[PDB]
């Protein structure tokens, strides 16, 4: 069978605290009025929700509504508990309230309101200062949420809102995100295609908080590189073939010899044999000024197959490319 792991860091966090923090399934949700929220409009759809804007005619806050599509309690007690336990951690989204429609029976996450820009339309805005600000913001977050047990689990674009003109980030949609116990076979089936750890692909279950950075560094590589997706792969096995192409198959197949990895038999068709690539092949006149040795030091130490050996959030956070932010930050 597959070779056991454990996190390096923030290993044995949840075991150490009072039980109640991480078994949600025994946390009884406490619901609020319905009647103290009035929807404006629609502000966007998902696989599993509905999203408006609200005002709370109590306070006459602006607020947004996330109503959710039937999913199971137990998946949606996780996501309260993870808001709720994340709740005043830097850039984590503030859940303010938890409503049922009282005739469909339907559940609302309510949160704070952020004045986004389109992440769609704020790419080609972003400098090169603005690319290590934000990216320092996302990492606080991930920090933060990593230090009290919880692995996000679909770090991306869409899940990070920005205020621009207020330079104010906030980390949202925790509804894949889950507790980390040392031990614990996670299911693999979660994440966006672009987005997926190499963990994920090859169907390695004891994975931990390193899928966060993974998915940070297709972040940054989309960024600085102006192509988005970065790895843009057909499906979840053309998608472990794109990053191979990249990485190269010799560090993959070390990895899955160092876990004892079973593969699946279809990627024996596909994979192939590929060099690992120097970043420079991605380079142009048009990205180039995004692009320093810094970044792709940085980004060369999150996009590593072997899960243990990818920086940590806090590792990340004192890299040279950050600098020039921690510098300003006092
Ligand atoms: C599906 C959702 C992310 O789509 C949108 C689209 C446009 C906009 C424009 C503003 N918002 C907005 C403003 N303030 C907060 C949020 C929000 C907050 C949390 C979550 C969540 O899940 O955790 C989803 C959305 N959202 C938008 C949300």
């Amino acid at each position: 069978g597959p070779v056991p792991s454990r996190a390096r860091v923030y290993t044995d966090v949840n075991t150490h605290r009072p039980r109640e923090y991480w078994d949600y399934e025994s946390h009884v949700v406490e619901w609020g009025n319905q009647d103290d929220y009035q929807l404006v409009r629609k502000l966007g759809r998902g696989k599993y929700s509905e999203v408006f804007e609200a005002i709370n005619i109590t306070n006459n806050e602006k607020v947004v509504v996330k109503i959710l599509k039937p999913v199971k309690k137990k998946k949606i007690k996780r996501e309260i508990k993870i808001l709720e336990n994340l709740r005043g951690g830097p850039n984590i989204i503030t859940l303010a309230d938890i409503v049922k429609d009282p005739v469909s029976r339907t559940p609302a996450l309510v949160f704070e309101h952020v004045n986004n820009t389109d992440f769609k339309q704020l790419y080609q805005t972003l400098t090169d200062y603005d690319i290590r600000f934000y990216m320092y913001e996302i990492l606080k977050a991930l920090d933060y949420c990593h230090s009290m047990g919880i692995m996000h689990r679909d770090v991306k674009p869409h899940n990070v809102m920005i205020d621009h003109e207020h330079r104010k980030l906030r980390l949202i949609d925790w509804g894949l995100a889950e507790f980390y116990h040392p031990g614990q076979e996670y299911n693999v089936r979660v994440a966006s295609r672009y987005f997926k750890g190499p963990e994920l692909l090859v169907d390695y279950q004891m994975y931990d908080y390193s899928l966060d950075m993974w998915s940070l560094g297709c972040m940054l590589a989309s960024m600085i590189f102006r192509k988005e997706p970065f790895f843009h792969g057909h499906d979840n096995y053309d998608q472990l073939v794109r990053i191979a192409k990249v990485l190269g198959t010799e560090d993959l197949y070390d990895y899955i010899d160092k876990y004892n990895i079973e593969l699946d038999p279809r990627f024996n068709d596909i994979l192939g044999r590929h060099s690992r690539k120097r970043w420079e092949r991605f380079v142009h006149s048009e990205n180039q000024h995004l692009v320093s040795p810094e970044a792709l030091d940085f980004l060369d130490k999150l996009l590593r197959y072997d899960h243990q050996s990818r920086l940590t959030a806090r590792e990340a956070m004192e890299h040279p490319y950050f600098y020039t932010v921690v510098k300003d930050q006092a």
